[PDB]
Order: structure tokens, then C-alpha cells, then sequence
């Protein structure tokens, strides 16, 4: 004792740290500065799972590497918190065609409302494991949710007018479908054919031709692990470029999620305000 809680992605470090405080230890599975899309399990990181009591998973497609790390560890039967067990999932593409047709968008963590649902699931499941700190977990979860709710409200407060009917939005990476739904907006197109997959020159050309035909106004690119082909899209479509954070780069911290979500929500507001 204390509880040793494993995490996979940076947003989950933030949720858990804000729920536990000093009552437990938040242990990242994979190193800081690693790209979760590129990550291939290492004996190094698999060997630390044996020191944990519970692992908090996204479990809906953004941390399959962790399910394999646990399976290859000293604790293959380690208690697991399915953080998205009560989150309604969007079925955004793709995962391609001749692999898996229509799948689930695993970026629930890039939503304020689905974040609050995840925070509540984690605080309840940790409460069941650590009954002595169940009250503190719940108190801290409610207070974190109030700050997440205020973050969204204060960002939307900056929006004078709703986007026009012709306001179409595209993204490089299919991470922002949940974020944009907070504005009542839909992503017209995703450039990546499947999650974390680079398009072929022919696939990129077809997409550029679709952004031009569909009159897409703005494109949301990556700050974290940027792509080489975004300037080609700029050079061929005449679409305005804005960048968003996937909350996957740098050091793990409690504040990281709310710091980067505030910047994301302000970038989306700036993109709307700059449409008129
Ligand atoms: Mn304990
Ligand atoms: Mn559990
Ligand atoms: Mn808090
Ligand atoms: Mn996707
Ligand atoms: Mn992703
Ligand atoms: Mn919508
Ligand atoms: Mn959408
Ligand atoms: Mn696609
Ligand atoms: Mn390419
Ligand atoms: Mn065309
Ligand atoms: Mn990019
Ligand atoms: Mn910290």
C-alpha cells in the first residue's frame, strides 16, 4: 500500500492523477516522448506491469499494445479498468476496408463530456479496489469534472456566431470527431485512410480532389507527431490550416489534459471566428 495504477496514454495520466492526488501512484506503461501509434511492446515496460495493482485502459482501440504487454507480463490476470465502458462510441471509418470495414473511433479522450464519463468510471472502479480512498476519489473526480465543464463553457463563450452552413472541416488524423461534436460540427473528411496510416500518393490526390469538390474550408493537422504531406494539401487545395493536439507528446502531468484541451477548443473557436 499505496495503489500502483498503470496508464497507457497521456490523457489517462491526467484523469487518474486528478482522481487520486497523493492517495496512489500513477505509473505510465510506455515512455514519455514515445508515439503511441508507433509503439511496439518492449520487455523493459512489460517488466514493470508486475509492480502494478490495476491498469487503466482506453480499451476501444487506442492501446491494444497494453493488452499484449499485460498478457506477456508476470500479472496477466491483473485487474483492468475499461475507462470507456459507459462512453457512447462514434463509428468513424476505417481501419481501411480489406482489414476491418467500419470500426469505432477510439479518441473518446478528446471529448470533454466523454472525458467526464471516463473520469467517473475510473474513480468508481478505483473506489472498489481502494475502499478507504473511495470518498476522496469521488470528491476529486467531481471537482475535476467541474473544471473540465468550465474549460468548454469559457471557450464557447468566445464564439459570437455559430458556423455557417457551408463551413466544412477536415482533419489529417481521425482524432477530433468527438471534440468537434462539442460544437455541433461534423468532420467532412479524414486524410489518413485508417488510424495512424499514411495515405498513398493516389489516396492523397483523391482526398485533395474531394476537399476541392466539397468546398472544405479548414483542415486540422497534428502538433504532436506532424506529417510530411500537409504542406502538399496546402499547396494543392487552398484550404486554411489549423493544428490540434492529440495529447500524446512530451512529459506526463496532471495538468496536461486540461492545458492542451483548452488550446484545442480555442483553436476550433479561432477557425470558426476566422470563417466570418
Ligand atoms: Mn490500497
Ligand atoms: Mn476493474
Ligand atoms: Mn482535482
Ligand atoms: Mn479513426
Ligand atoms: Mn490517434
Ligand atoms: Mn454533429
Ligand atoms: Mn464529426
Ligand atoms: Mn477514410
Ligand atoms: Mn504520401
Ligand atoms: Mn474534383
Ligand atoms: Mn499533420
Ligand atoms: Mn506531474
Amino acid at each position: 500500500k499505496r495503489l500502483r495504477i498503470g496508464i497507457t496514454l497521456h490523457p489517462y495520466y491526467s484523469y487518474v492523477s486528478n482522481i487520486v492526488g497523493d492517495k496512489a501512484e500513477v505509473v505510465p506503461l510506455i515512455p514519455a516522448g514515445f508515439n503511441p501509434h508507433a509503439y511496439e511492446p518492449r520487455a523493459e515496460d512489460i517488466k514493470r506491469i508486475g509492480t502494478l495493482d490495476v491498469v487503466v485502459l482506453n480499451g476501444v482501440g487506442h492501446d491494444d499494445f497494453a493488452e499484449r504487454m499485460i498478457a506477456s507480463s508476470e500479472k496477466p490476470g491483473i485487474p483492468v479498468i475499461e475507462a470507456n465502458a459507459k462512453v457512447p462510441l462514434l463509428a468513424a471509418t476505417g481501419m481501411a476496408a480489406r482489414g476491418a470495414g467500419k470500426v469505432v473511433n477510439p479518441h473518446t479522450f478528446l471529448s470533454i463530456s466523454a472525458s467526464i464519463t471516463q473520469v467517473n468510471t475510473i474513480a468508481r472502479e478505483l473506489g472498489k479496489l481502494d475502499p478507504a480512498n473511495a470518498k476522496a476519489y469521488t470528491r476529486n473526480a467531481r471537482a475535476y469534472a467541474k473544471r473540465l465543464r468550465a474549460l468548454r463553457a469559457d471557450a464557447l463563450a468566445r464564439l459570437n456566431k455559430a458556423p455557417a452552413a457551408d463551413f466544412r472541416v477536415a482533419t489529417i488524423h481521425g482524432a477530433y470527431d468527438y471534440l468537434l461534436r462539442e460544437f455541433g460540427l461534423e468532420v467532412t473528411a479524414v486524410v489518413e485512410p485508417a488510424h495512424g496510416i499514411e495515405p498513398s500518393p493516389s489516396q492523397l490526390k483523391k482526398t485533395i480532389d474531394q476537399l476541392k469538390a466539397l468546398d472544405v474550408k479548414v483542415i486540422f493537422s497534428e502538433i504532436d507527431f506532424p506529417s510530411t504531406y500537409v504542406e502538399t494539401i496546402q499547396r494543392e487545395s487552398g484550404v486554411k490550416l489549423y493544428s490540434l493536439s492529440h495529447i500524446s507528446y512530451g512529459d506526463y502531468s496532471a495538468g496536461k489534459y486540461e492545458e492542451e484541451m483548452a488550446r484545442n477548443l480555442d483553436t476550433v473557436v479561432r477557425a470558426i471566428q476566422e470563417s466570418g
